[PDB]
């Protein structure tokens, strides 16, 4: 199967990354960000944004810029997917405590998520009559907490889920992805998305098995990871799962590459884009009946 081209979810991985880091507040992330809306659009996306004034954990006052994208946006069954598209502005998990007030490129941080949707949504652009309407998210404001703080995370997921676009959004499902493109890449059952949303992510990691991807969709507990589709379980009430690299056997659980100068485009594996890509959209075209 082949309805996911790899190598054009690759080039919009570079292309943010290429921006500059997706930091909030600077340039390259309002630079990014234009550029997200116009590609959206020229896929055919009914594109609006969300923007508001939040407070970080240090009283910075970020410019938090959500991106929505819809395609029938009258339907009334929908399709979430998500992802964050900003970069943490410090890699101080960095393994070299020198690094940890630097700036990191957010390749899989941020980046893989963000272009596996772009080229779903090139996908469902060139399809017509589609069975279900499809919101793409683009959260901000994700990466930009403290450790231990959970509620300084995930900014722009609870403000959205707080104030959706329309009254009472509701969808049937949602998938996020987060941090989808590293080598090696293990995609445990995450504990809140099995917990809230079981007959999700059975049916998404079946898929997986079908297309031959049980060797990054492990059929076994991950971790209990508080991400954007958190605050859409709780305010929404829409089963989301998140599909994130993270396993107990990583010394930080997330990838080794994660919070560090290594998320970087050289730990952007093209299998590991294609198997999530290949898999949602299995499961969209399955859904769409
Ligand atoms: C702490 C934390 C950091 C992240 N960075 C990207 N996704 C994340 C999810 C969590 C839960
Ligand atoms: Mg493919
Ligand atoms: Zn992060």
């Amino acid at each position: 199967a082949d309805l996911f081209s790899a190598d054009s979810a690759y080039t919009f991985v570079q292309r943010q990354v290429n921006f500059g880091p997706r930091i909030p507040g600077t340039a390259p992330h309002r630079a990014c960000g234009d550029w997200l809306v116009a590609t959206l659009r020229s896929f055919g996306a009914a594109v609006q944004e969300q923007t508001a004034e939040i407070k970080a954990h240090d009283g910075t006052m970020l410019p938090m810029r959500n991106i929505i994208a819809s395609y029938r946006p009258e339907a009334t069954g929908r399709m979430l997917l998500m992802a964050h598209w900003d970069t943490r502005p410090v890699c101080d998990q960095d393994a070299n405590p020198a690094m940890h007030t630097e700036t990191f490129d957010g390749a899989d941080d941020g980046g893989s998520g963000v272009g596996v949707l772009l080229e779903i949504a090139r996908y469902l652009g060139q399809q017509k009559d589609l069975g279900m309407g499809i919101d793409i998210v683009f959260f901000d404001t994700e990466d930009y907490g403290s450790y231990g703080d959970d509620e300084s995370w995930c900014l722009g997921s609870q403000y959205w889920s707080r104030n959706p676009h329309v009254a009472g959004y509701k969808a049937e499902a949602g998938i996020l992805l987060d941090m989808v493109g590293a080598k090696g890449a293990t995609f445990y059952w995450e504990y809140f998305s099995k917990s809230y949303a079981p007959g999700l992510i059975s049916a998404v990691w079946q898929t997986a098995a079908a297309l031959g991807y049980g060797n990054y969709f492990i059929q076994a507990d991950g971790g209990a990871l508080t991400d954007d589709h958190v605050p859409v379980i709780k305010n929404l009430g829409i089963p989301c799962i998140d599909i994130i690299n993270y396993s107990s056997k990583n010394e930080h659980g997330f990838g080794d590459h994660w919070h560090t100068q290594r998320d970087n485009m050289q730990i952007i594996d093209k299998n590991v884009l294609d198997a999530v890509g290949e898999t949602v959209i299995r499961y969209l075209d399955e859904q769409v009946k």
